[PDB]
């Protein structure tokens, strides 16, 4: 890794006492709602839950996920076949990779992404092509060749995007979607990000009409209820996709412990306005630091997300000047870590106050 | 891969019974009956509590479980680990297995492992993409390494076992564990033990490969929480070995997962902490069980002497087919898991999950007799 380094350089800086505000992990400080807790917790009093919550024990959990789906995108999907659980989403990513791929195929992400998505595909003996990005944030899709779609069996994408922050319009996944119908490709969408936009609803790919033959989404409790360590997520779409997904996980695990499938249960039933705001303190966050960096990162409009990008004054090599950083007081993940479209960028992670991510500005500034 | 219409066939008929409202004792699915002990859903509940725990339980959160784990192994073995390079945390072994061979691997390399085995190991070799010899089982019931040709030994990277077996509940002592670990190291192989029944011997105690010389640099072993404690649906167990190879699950795992709820780890600490005599306790059941049955099977399956697990490997008469033999059973209200189900050295046998008390086993051990 490059947050190997960044790491160890943090936790030698703290050993030495230097006070150092960590903006280098999207791991939330906002707390999750109680509803979910405390049906995990009357779980534990029912001993029929000590075995394997098998499919059939899962089913309450996608009957609602379910629901919650249609319940904004207006299309239905049928709990028994387009729904399967997940233990966090990164493991479905992964899992699905290899369930609907052959060593040596050839799969389609953005040169900018989660880390493990490159990890993933490396685990499953697949080719890439990086795709280009678009000056406003999102892979460029008019950038793949055209021999480049004729080999290609999958293409991977994630809006709201990690690390970008970037969102899409319907119009980027109709675009997605019909290049994928045009060349019999499989499509993942990975969208754990999706109860944090700043204005307005995330589009799904999956809500597109004839989605349903090649489109799997990949939903989680971790970023939208604040529960990530308590592994659970959703796969969503193509019923022969997700037979094949089912097919891999069942040789591989037996899902969540079934206590934490009900605490799933109650997380998609928690309120609206709790879920929404804790997307408002996020723009809160990205908007007031913005501000105090503009003429100091080129930073994109915030849109929605826990993440900030900002590109590095001309020169400026983002590994070195995170380590310079950090002997500052703020921890960076260096863009550099998102793949090779990420060097010259940082990755701010809002995971803190406002007041501190001011004072946080005030020494990135001093550090230019 | 075996045949998924095998336990497909059982399940309906099962599913049937059921509707029809049949008098149906399933012993074809290894979940015990037994319970936890309370002080590990104590230690859960209690993390429930902690803030701290909601975020990703990263490599240094399962540091306190690890070293019990490596604790736990010494105080078995009398040989020592080292917590921070030498065990990895597992969502369960099954997840452990699987990732370990990718980890250990590329598309196309050689596995080893039984003609008859879990039946996701299979599975798992498949998502690796790899290819595969099944060793023929002996009398005993273990794998027969002297029947693996020199040119498969030569061509092979990975000798896969797990003993006490499932479904075969065959125990190995000392001296196959060294024969196998002499192979794989003269053969420049990993060697994987899954050892989710390590604690259910029923006199005395499971061997590990990992315990012998130079184990330590080949062998990677994987126990579970679920057998020994009876919390399967908590998906915890441990991998321990060697530090290359852990080296390499671990960057596996990585981009896949986040390790399970630290709750879950905490659960795990206390779990190693429960009194050795209530985990005799549980091996004392199956004991009774095995052996109670096993009288009451003598003259209509040839079983292998009971030694250890929930399992009951009882060689059909010459020709019944066991799939056959099983759906007509299920009729007869007897669910038992037809050994074709477990790989090609599975035609023939059924095997008998001991997941019901003794009168219900005697019961089901009648009708074995009277369907024969």
């Amino acid at each position: 890794s490059v947050f190997l380094v960044v790491d160890e350089a943090k936790r030698k800086a703290r050993e030495r006492g230097v006070g150092l505000i960590d903006l280098s992990i999207g791991s939330t400080d906002l707390p999750p709602p109680e509803a979910p807790l405390k049906a995990l917790a009357e779980a534990l009093n029912d001993p029929t839950t000590y075995g394997y919550c098998l499919k059939s024990c899962t089913l309450p959990f996608l009957e609602e996920a379910a629901r919650w789906y249609e319940g904004r995108y207006g299309v239905g999907l049928d709990p028994r076949r387009e729904a399967l659980a997940l233990i966090g989403s990164q493991e479905g990513l992964a899992h699905l990779l290899l369930a609907l791929t052959e060593p040596e195929d050839l799969l389609l992400l953005p040169e900018v992404a989660y880390p493990s998505y490159f990890g993933a595909a490396r685990v499953a003996s697949l080719r890439t092509f990086l795709i280009p990005l678009r000056e406003d944030g999102l892979a460029d899709l008019k950038a793949v060749p055209e021999g480049v779609w004729r080999e290609a069996k999958v293409l991977l994408l994630n809006y709201p995007n990690n690390p970008t922050g970037a969102v899409a319009d319907w119009g980027y996944f109709e675009e997605a979607l019909g290049l994928a119908r045009k060349h019999g490709l499989w499509l993942i969408h990975d969208n754990p990000y999706v109860d944090q936009v700043y204005e307005g609803e995330a589009p799904s790919p999956l809500a597109l009409p004839g989605a349903k033959e090649r489109v799997v989404e990949l939903f989680s409790l971790s970023k939208s209820y604040n529960l990530a360590g308590f592994r659970l997520g959703f796969a969503l779409g193509s019923e022969e996709a997700l037979a094949r997904l089912e097919r891999v996980k069942g040789v591989i695990d037996f899902n969540q412990y079934a206590g934490v499938l009900r605490m799933g249960v109650e997380a998609l039933k928690t309120p609206k306005e709790v879920v929404r705001g804790y997307a408002r303190v996020y723009r809160e966050r990205a908007l007031g630091m913005a501000e105090a960096l503009k003429g100091v990162l080129s930073l994109l409009p915030p849109r929605a997300t826990m993440y900030l990008w900002g590109r590095l004054p001309e020169g400026v090599d983002d590994l070195e000047f995170g380590l310079r950083l950090v002997e500052r007081g703020v921890a960076l993940a260096p863009g550099r870590g998102f793949g090779p479209g990420g060097k010259g960028f940082v990755r701010i992670a809002l995971v803190r106050p406002l007041e501190e991510l001011l004072e946080a500005a005030k020494r990135i500034r001093e550090a230019l």
